[PDB]
């Protein structure tokens, strides 16, 4: 039911301009739409699945128009999901123009949240309280200030990590990268984080040094040798630069 549903939920005859207009948009780190396709499809998938027993209580309506809205969302953070702020709204605004309007808008910050004992859907933005410091708290090497853009960043991050690929963090110089990877990995108890600087000089040693600080080997009659980690909580090799 979920696949025909996947499958019935996009055609190809919509995705053609979609993936024209990605072609016409600044990409930091440019890589063609035949390469970003894999992120799209396993991360659509991923957030598909991750609700899966949520839709059998929900009508096909409302079924069609929550995987419409995870499939938006994944083709933007993946076509688009390496531009710039005012790049990817454009991107939201063509996605919700060649997709047809019977589906549930995406928006700048749409989000899904649900409670099972009282079923929730739909869009849900700007539901960050704001938090006023005192005086002497001004500056400190310490203080963060959660903002739209930042719980939106630790969201897709998440979303990426749980998909089981790769994720490449690009931004300028005290964009605090690693203070995303680092309030979106703190919060959740199945992800440890072994960061590695990276050098002008750097070779494969260090890496494998650093998996084997937090990682044991094991051998099996099946699959030769294998690298699981000391724990069941999964690992996240951070590597800077």
């Amino acid at each position: 039911k979920l696949k025909d549903l996947i499958s019935d939920s996009f055609d190809m005859a919509s995705l053609t301009n979609i993936f024209t207009c990605s072609n016409d948009l600044v990409h930091i780190l440019g890589v063609r739409t035949f390469n970003k396709l894999e992120t799209a499809v396993q991360l659509a998938v991923h957030l598909i699945s991750s609700y899966r027993q949520w839709f059998q209580n929900l009508d096909d309506k409302s079924l069609k128009d929550v995987i419409t809205l995870l499939i938006k969302r994944s083709l933007l953070y993946a076509l688009a999901g390496d531009s710039t702020g005012e790049s990817q709204r454009a991107f939201i605004q063509t996605i919700n123009t060649y997709f047809g309007h019977d589906s549930q808008e995406l928006s700048d910050y749409s989000t899904i949240v649900i409670a099972n004992d009282k079923l929730s859907f739909s869009s849900f933005c700007s539901e960050i309280p704001s938090v006023s410091l005192e005086a002497h708290e001004v500056m400190r090497p310490d203080i963060v200030i959660p903002t739209i853009d930042t719980i939106k960043h630790e969201k897709i991050f998440y979303d990426l990590l749980n998909s089981k690929r790769g994720i490449i963090l690009c931004g300028p110089p005290g964009s605090g990268k690693t203070m995303i990877m680092n309030n979106a990995l703190r919060n959740s108890s199945l992800y440890d984080v072994v960061g590695i600087n990276f050098s002008k000089d750097t070779t494969t040693e260090h890496i494998l040094s650093a998996l084997h600080r937090h990682t044991n080997y094991v051998t099996t009659s099946k699959g030769l040798t294998l690298l699981p980690k000391s724990d069941i909580k999964n690992l996240v090799l951070f590597c800077d630069e």
